[PDB]
């Protein structure tokens, strides 16, 4: 049962410093299809928990911070909720899936998203040496303590790994959206192909089989959207 005073107020002190601001970037929808808007619900809802789940964390290093403190004298959260997400694609027409599809800003809010959880992620699990076991603290409390902040240490790398899977989740909507806009026929396109078909009687007969393959193009794009964009709740551990 040794002790040093001073140490423990120091401890005190750089166990509750300030840690990485996580980043309050909304994530918004890259589009008008319900597939890809889900998507954004269920990132904007992990995000909103990581977030409480981290200030509950701060509470925990304060609170380690006044036992730490209170020694040397001597001497509501919860899962995060899953969006409902269509069973079956739902082909809406041709023209009315380009529209939606090319209506939003098309990932450029996924990226920044995904850059901050990131940074987040990297420069986070660089500050656990403030967990570290003490140099002249003995004894149960100290033991106790010791516990304590390792308890938080592992936390806090778990907490940067989750933010990781969350960057990625962002990442990969965006990717899908991009697949999404190589593949299904334009907007213009569609419109241009139904003015050729008008404006051509003749030609409808060779027309009709290219109209079926742009649906067919159309149909397999929101497929594979609302099958992929589907993401996981991140469901953060309490502190
Ligand atoms: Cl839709
Ligand atoms: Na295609």
């Amino acid at each position: 049962v040794t002790v040093d005073q001073q140490e423990i107020l120091n401890r005190a002190n750089e166990v509750e410093a300030p840690m990485a601001d996580p980043p309050t970037d909304v994530p918004i929808t890259p589009c008008e299809l319900t597939a890809a808007k889900n998507a954004a619900q269920q990132l904007v809802l992990s995000a909103d928990n990581m977030r409480e789940y981290l200030a509950a964390g701060a509470k925990e290093r304060q609170r380690l911070a006044t036992s730490l403190r209170n020694a040397a004298k001597a001497y509501e959260l919860t899962d995060t909720p899953r969006v409902a997400t269509a069973g079956e694609p739902n082909f809406m027409d041709l023209k009315e899936a380009a529209r939606k599809l090319e209506t939003g800003d098309q990932g450029a809010s996924l990226a920044h998203f995904a850059d901050g959880w990131n940074t987040f992620n990297l420069t986070l699990q660089g500050d656990v040496k403030r967990f570290r076991g003490f140099d002249n603290w003995e004894g149960d409390a100290a033991t106790a303590c010791e516990a304590s902040l390792d308890q938080q240490r592992q936390w806090i790398l778990h907490m940067a790994k989750l933010s990781a899977a969350m960057a990625k989740q962002a990442q990969y909507v965006a990717q899908l959206h991009v697949w999404a806009r190589r593949e299904h026929p334009t907007y213009e396109d569609i419109v241009g192909l139904e003015r050729l078909y008008a404006e051509n009687p003749s030609a409808r007969d060779q027309i009709l089989p290219v109209y079926a393959e742009y649906q067919q193009r159309s149909e397999k794009v929101l497929t594979e959207y609302n099958n992929k964009a589907a993401l996981e709740p991140v469901n953060p551990p309490k502190p």
